[PDB]
């Protein structure tokens, strides 16, 4: 059935879910914050990532104010980052809503589509599999584009399908 | 398409959504505070509703202190309130969590399923269908439970149509 869980995750740290999100489900991180004037990253100033129970990268969202793109990419616990996906200019997709954000990742079984805010910035089709068991929000006080605690929120259970046959 | 949807409401103000809640999907309000110390609502102290495209009230979620309940119910805009399901012990749903708050709608088609924070308080079965085109927070600034301005966030176009040829 579905549930709402709801997380609060200091930077730098992770948790593990109570719920897994898998095909269907919803994702929410929301920050209090937006500084898209921050420190320089090292070479992420904020980082989102979905994990699998092995500890794989199902995906990571990484925020680069610098080198100013947005970075989707996944790997496994001990495999080399794979084919990053970029969005250029990190402030024009969260253009519109200021001093606040949110980061929402759908699980569409063959892909994640991420959507900042309104917008949808990338339909990511999965280089890993698999259900996520735990969330991370990783970044320093001094360079974080979000609030020192970012809210997740899963929506799970969801999926809802209507089959249509033809022969 | 999947997508997500922001609203800011104000309290007693109403929003057309650009893209309507229908089977599967969610709509979420988030208030910035909690006051369960508002004193009596008159007779509500916080109502939130979702609106049906030909006006009809969909659900209405009404918080009341005085009565220590949440009222849901459904009705026409010309026509009256129809029958009332109502759950008490306004705190306990909110338990957990303080000086903020949120209300989770699924809309399952035959019933609106309410969650507030992580706790389902109700699986509504509704007595009005159809597909929800319109949201309102009404209250006032001084009795209401949540803050000033609610923050709605729709996920619509979920479900999935599956075609198997065979
Ligand atoms: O791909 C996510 C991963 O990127 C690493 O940095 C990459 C850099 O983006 C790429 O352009 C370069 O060729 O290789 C670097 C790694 O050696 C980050 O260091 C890592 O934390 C992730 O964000
Ligand atoms: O049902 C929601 C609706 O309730 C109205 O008040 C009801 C009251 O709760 C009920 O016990 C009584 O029998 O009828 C009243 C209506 O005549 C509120 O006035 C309305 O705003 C909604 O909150």
């Amino acid at each position: 059935m579905q549930g709402v869980n709801i997380y609060n995750i200091s930077a730098g740290t992770s948790v593990d879910l109570a719920a897994p999100v898998t095909t269907g489900d919803i994702v929410t991180f929301f920050s209090s914050a937006l500084n898209l004037n921050a420190g320089a990253g090292n070479p992420n100033n904020t980082t989102l990532n979905l994990f699998a129970e092995n500890g794989a990268y199902l995906l990571q969202i990484a925020f680069r104010l610098q080198e100013n793109v947005i970075i989707f990419n996944s790997r496994q616990p001990d495999g080399p980052w794979l084919v990053e996906q970029r969005v250029s200019d990190v402030a024009n997709q969260f253009a519109g809503i200021d001093g606040k954000a949110m980061v929402t990742v759908f699980d569409h079984g063959d892909k994640y589509q991420v959507v900042i805010n309104e917008k949808t910035v990338i339909q990511y089709t999965k280089q890993i599999s698999g259900l996520t068991s735990s969330l991370s929000y990783n970044a320093t006080e001094e360079t974080s584009i979000f609030s020192t605690v970012v809210e997740a929120v899963t929506y799970t259970g969801l999926a809802l399908e209507h089959h249509h046959h033809h022969h």
